[PDB]
């Protein structure tokens, strides 16, 4: 009687996520012109004038690997 | 009696989520103009004037693989 | 009677997430102009004028690896 | 037996190439006004405003004279 | 037997290449005004404003004379 | 037997290349004004304003004279 | 041939006013209000301009008579 | 040939005013208000400009009479 | 040939004002207000300008009479 138990694992488990490997080449500009006599912002206002913005959230992207190996004679 | 438990795993489990490998070449430009006497924003207002915005959310993109190798003789 | 138990594991578990390997080549510029006589921002106001922004949040991206190995005669 | 080998060359072989003998009198005596505002150029720009330009390239104009005066007696 | 080998070359072989003998009299006597504002350029800019420019290239203009006078007797 | 070998070469092989004998009289006597404001350049700029420029390149203009006068007797 | 010009205008004219009185004159306009907007002005050659002006004038000459004479002779 | 010009205008003219009185004159305009807005002004050749001017004038000459004479001879 | 010009304008003209009295003149304009607004100016050749001027003038000459004479002779 003999038992040979040799599972081989060469796997990869991966998460590539968010903003990866992108090229942003000479973005933006021209002219942006806001003109008034009053600007009035007064509850939960968000304003973007001529800005460039890059924003990334990754709440996810997590990995799990679980293995249970058992040998009972 | 000979038992040769030899499973082999070369698999790959991958996740690719969000903005990956993109090219943004000379984005934007021209002339943007907002001319007034009064600008009035007063409740949960979101305003974008001539701005460039890149925004990525990845709440998902998660990866999980589970395995069991029990041998009972 | 003999038992050979030699599981081989060369696997890898990875999380590449957030802002990785991106190229931002000469962003911004042009002319941004914001002219008034009165500017009035007064409750939870967020204002971006001609600014460049890169912002990354990674609440996720975590890994878990578990192996429970058991041999019983 | 008498031989008088006496050729004569009085020729002129001449080359005249490019901008030769021109008279330019008061060129560009005018008035030039450019009044541009609020422009975006997204690619290569070449501009000439009120400029005077004279270019001469002469890759040619080459000159060659070849001659042989061989005399063989007997 | 008498031989008189008496050839003559009085030639002129000449090259006149490029900008030769020109008169430029008061060029660019004018008025040039450029009044640009609020511009964006994203790639290469070449500009000449009111400039006067004279360029001569002569990669050519080369000159050759070759000649052979061999006399073989008997 | 009498042999007279008296060739005569008074020729001239000449090269006149580039900017020669030109007259420039009061060039650029004008008025140039540039009143730029608020410019953005994101790449290479070359600019000439009211400048006078004279350039002469002569990679050529070369001259060669080759000759042989061999007399062979018997 | 011979050219002869005699230019000999003669003038004995009189411009005349008699007045017994000027008075009790009341220039009392209400308050004028003027508002003007234009972004850019660009004036090339011989432009003469009034923009947004407000004028009150009270002109009360005792005479105010005008005599205007123009005499031109042009020869070539 | 011979060119002869006699330019001999003659003038005995009189501009005359009698007035018995000027007075009791009341220039009382209400308060004027002017507003003008622009960005860029550019003036080149022979430009004459008035922008946003406010004028109150009270002109009361005892005479105020005008005689204007222009005499021109041009020859070529 | 001979060119002869006799330029001989003659003038005996008289400008005359009699006024019995000047008086009791009241220039009482209300408060003027002016606001001109701009960002850039350019001026080059023969430009003349007034911007945002406020003027009150009271002119009360006993005469105020004007006699104006222009004489031009031009030869080529």
């Amino acid at each position: 009687v003999q038992i040979v138990y040799k599972p081989v694992d060469l796997s990869k488990v991966t998460s590539k996520c968010g903003s990866l490997g992108n090229i942003h080449h000479k973005p933006g500009g021209g002219q942006v012109e806001v003109k008034s006599e009053k600007l009035d912002f007064k509850d939960r206002v968000q304003s973007k004038i001529g800005s460039l913005d890059n924003i990334t959230h990754v709440p996810g992207g997590g990995n799990k690997k679980i293995e249970t190996h058992k040998l009972t004679f």
